[PDB]
């Protein structure tokens, strides 16, 4: 589901304030007259295309500009070199100026969305789904977390206000799985889902007993990730957590867990190359 | 030069109103009674250390927090992983609502410091400086410029209003290199550095003669390169860039040119891994 | 757990500005910087809630101590003549800071008393009560923290914080167990997902689809209780609408786990409160 | 006169992001390829209209919806349960994310207008004035005192800036405060003065102040206090005001009275959306 | 009465925003590990001093930073070249990237306070007061009716809302446009009426308004319309005013007269901030 | 280039809504949303600047159109008693939108008539005439437009924009060449490093030190002739300080770049306009 510009006008508009405190003088001083102009979108590299109305919105926060879109492309799409993604028609200056905050946010989050779908790729089990987490850009965690759906991934919660998560000294604070569990639930009943990070086979089953939502494997051997699973017997979700790349998220591949997660696809993403060219005056 | 409150307040505010739309449910629901509690920020991973008074500050715009750092670390500091860069001293609350927020900031920051050192160390020429661009993370130029700095590299006009760069198109608009030049000088008079993005022998030659500050050699190979700068004769600063990565950039050692440019070591900088763990309560 | 600075502080900024767009005039042209105390008196019987957002108002504006006697906290009792705190510092900030102050207070303890009288009239532990988005706009977080503070909880504070389809998506798709479907496609694992249904026919549907949540609208008794037997602990269930100080009782001894109520925060009567006895402090 | 965007814009969005930290979930899981929906918004409660163009702003704001009025329904005008005040046009994910903040105002000032009116209706006399105050919900004063105004109220100063009042603690030559005032102001301010004793009425009226407010002071002591005035003063009388007690001021030569009770404790006013339907 | 913090941060934060983009280059290039410095605040031509506050706010929103004010110079306090009004304290970094903001505001406001204690002067009855417009620099009201107070100034409305004013197409009867003001109008709002004629100066008068507008008549008409008005209302006498033409005023029954020209165009009054030195 | 609403809309909105803080009682007492037309007339001879602007003003507040019967823009020189523009609208918003619009547009106008007066005294094309960062808070954009459009050019409208040494720079570091050094060190090649210079030797030193712009400030015609010669078109030229419409013809013909004055931006008087002539339209 797309983003809409309730949600983006605030974050672009300070992005474009960001990128011109005065003027653009380097496109001011050579171009006037106002003629229209044309601009295409190429993409320069492979993966997932995300981001596209993103990237629209930063022109017409700007300006009146309107596009084209020969393949109708559309967030989601496979991305080759060369591909024309979009023309771009406007005043010269707009097109110019917006150029480099438009691709900026293209480039990022079709960056993401690709390096998701990669992991999917890599994993090679749609039993299996592949969820993001709070290890996202500062003020961009919406856009990141919209661009993992795009790549094929999942969202986990957004916030510390979602959903609850029981950690490492969570537990120990209470000095029972069970009891933190408890308290979780007495504080905020029923409308929040409970999730414990677990390092030990019996604070699994400590969990699972006490009736939690999501159980977090983390880090753990797949030995002792497959005899968790038969010990908790479906009566918590399953999330396998910690040490998962594109290297290692295929030895996940057949097992009977609900989900893995993965920080890097947010934090350590690549951009995706686009570039924008071959500027004509319209007759 | 580290960064000042000024300039990053209401920023990490934004983004700790992002992590927490309510409340932090998972920390208040377990921990109470109020008690001061320590906690220990470590070093994952090997590299160069950016942002620690942007980790710290993320803590003190939100409470009473107070900070020791047995290793008197600072920001250009080499890492290595199991390093103990701070401990943090405050209520169990602020220690752990803050975390992640802090975490993004210095993981994130770290990460591009350390990715411009190592471009440094593979160029091996300190006649040969390394600058970034505007290839940035929406809304977080500065802090990202900042990190560039900081693992060794230099900043490259922070904006379109900061200085005037004259691209492939802008030449051909006017239709000689150096009309585009004088244009952009009367435009903006004596307080703008000029630069041009070369694609041509003949191309520098008429900007180097039509005495530009700086000529931007783009893509060209490394004969190309060096016939440039005879050509040129010290006339212009000469900065090389495209297609510039880790593998690419010690193709430049020993050219007498003053700077090569690189966007990836801001959009596609992978983070650096840190962990808070050790929480105790002090006696 | 009380609200904070980092939360309010935004909030009573604005507030102190639409009451003083240049100066209190009436105020200053009177007065000193000259020491005085004030007393913060209860003129009504009910909850306490929102003290400490009543002195953030204060000392964002000027130095301004406080002296509370009797230990008063949110979340006690008040009873009429009751001195809740004294407020000690220049009079032009205890005149000009009065009715902001105030204005909070009442508000907020107005709503933890009606949440707390709900609460007694339902006369069940084990049904919990609840609020809704049905808040006063801008106003959301201190009326969530009003009811904790009456004895009651917080639903979603959001639209982000969880799902719930209602009456109008039900609509949208024509289905409720294929809207259930979609939702649960959507945001697996990590979002609860609640219903709202008029009928015996849909709470089966919704059971039968695995939701976590589901809401009984405005049923009748005979209709509740055959739902209950009838979702057979599937979800939880949650009564709402046409739910007030008459109504509340009837859901007394039900094998529900909670109810809910907009008129906690949308028709709240604010608790009277009074400032005055101004000594003057030496 | 009605509010406008310029005014009212920035509340609207604050609230709007109040609503909606991340994305509407409930409703992106349902998103579909349908085209533009059809939705009702009915009055379920007796009462008085206000805030119409409010509630049609926060639409509007968030995304293109357009508005169908088949009754010609505006702010002032009386409602009945079962009316259909306003259709809403636009696309299913607009007027789901949109409605529950735009029924909030909607409720929150027609409940007020509601309340006003009551009050007018329940003193029954035209030749007395019923005022409002600043016991108003923090930072919507703006909207509370339209709807005030809606509901067939008046609206006393928005402000400590706007006009001047003497209290209590200034009481404390009650003719001296009066002249300081005059004289610490620029000659651009009204200044009133409230008074518990006859004997400061009297004070207050020779001192030329514009308005005298009468205290909690009752029908005899008032009915005096009106002929010492003798019309030097406007004259307001405050104090234990409410549904039951205004009707003691019936036929009084004063010129108004004030309740907070109007925006303190004001009910909201039930509405709800309803019968979405999809166009063709 | 001082400008405080509530009222002033917002536009301060804005004003050091708008010279701060990235960074401070210049200051930040001759960074270095030295201690605390002093630099001094120098008048360089006479006038009043206003906004020295508001000098040191900028300072204190930025960083820790101290001041010493060793001539105890306070808003309203006369100037001469070469003046020390305050030494400040604090980083170097902290000293100059805030300088310039800091001292724009003092020149500003000093420039106005000076200009209106000059009028002020120049007319020399202090049996009229001097009153300001809102002919004021966008954004800046609030800042710039300050400094009118300082220079021994009166305001008059602050805006639309604060009082009535009754204009040349709002002119077009007169007695009838009063009414509806006051009618319109709760009874807590000045009303005044610019007049050109001496005939609607007597209606004016008659219809009870709180202040008459003399708009650019002559001091024949002026005296005659003083005696006409005879005391019903307030008297100001406006259009056409300026250093050379206030003296015309001087010792007329009016009560005062306003000039835009004070804060319109008002000169900025010269300070400096030099002789850095580093404590020990 | 014109000034654009993505650029001024903010200001202009914080500016109308200084002016109105609920509403405009004395306008809509008497007033229809019936069509009317003003006039809006030059009352001084000058520049014209900020019409964009003085026209926004009501574009955002109201459904507003313009007539322009002389084709009058930006830069346009103008006389009393000149008609510049027709506004046509609700009398309402005509009313209301009055005041403000015409602060803006006096106040550039302004700045653009003393900028145009400056450079016909110094009469001398071959040296240019910049503003300064000595602007009106929060107005800078505004400010700097209007010193263009009056014939002038822009200094670097921000800290951020360009390195320049002042007097309390130097002091700072101690030296004049250190300082250069370090700014060099700092910023290399990207940013323009200028030092402001009270003494030969110092313009010397910077000369040497290979800065881009020196900056003359408060140097006699003998001091300032030396200095040309002695730096030899090393950097650009500058001169700076005591520069008004009396002093500026001193520098005429000398072998400098440009002058700057703080004065166009902080001692403008504004020019004088008025809207008058309201018709009613049909």
């Amino acid at each position: 589901t797309d983003l809409t510009p309730f949600q983006i006008d605030d974050t672009l508009k300070a992005a474009l304030r960001e990128d011109v405190h005065s003027e653009d003088y380097s496109t001011n001083a050579i171009f006037d007259h106002h003629g229209q102009a044309k601009v295409s979108l190429f993409a320069k590299e492979a993966g997932v295309l995300a981001g596209l109305t993103v990237f629209q919105r930063v022109f017409t926060l700007f300006d009146e500009v309107t596009f084209q879109n020969p393949h109708q492309f559309k967030d989601g799409d496979r991305l080759t070199s060369g591909d024309l993604v979009l023309e771009i028609i406007g005043s010269v200056r707009s097109l110019l100026t917006c150029e480099r905050v438009a691709l900026n946010f293209l480039q990022h989050l079709s960056g993401i969305a690709s390096m998701t779908a990669a992991y999917v790729e890599a994993l090679g089990d749609d039993r299996i789904k592949v969820f993001d987490t709070r290890k996202t850009t500062p003020n961009l965690r919406l856009f990141e977390k919209y661009a993992v759906r795009v790549g094929g991934g999942y969202n986990h919660r957004f916030n510390l206000s979602d959903a609850i998560m029981l950690k490492d000294n969570h537990i120990a604070a209470v000095g029972s799985v069970q009891k933190a569990i408890a308290q979780a639930r007495a504080y905020a009943p029923f409308v929040k889902m409970v999730e414990v990070e677990v390092e030990s086979l019996a604070a699994a089953e400590e969990a699972a007993a006490a009736g939690v939502d999501i159980i977090m494997l983390d880090n753990m051997s797949l030995e002792q990730i497959e005899q968790a699973i038969t010990l908790i017997a479906g009566r918590s979700r399953i999330e396998c957590s910690g040490n998962i790349d594109m290297t290692t998220i295929s030895r996940f591949r057949g097992l009977a867990i609900d989900y893995v997660s993965s920080g890097s696809l947010t934090h350590s993403a690549k951009s995706l190359d686009f570039s924008m060219k071959g500027l004509t005056y319209l007759d």
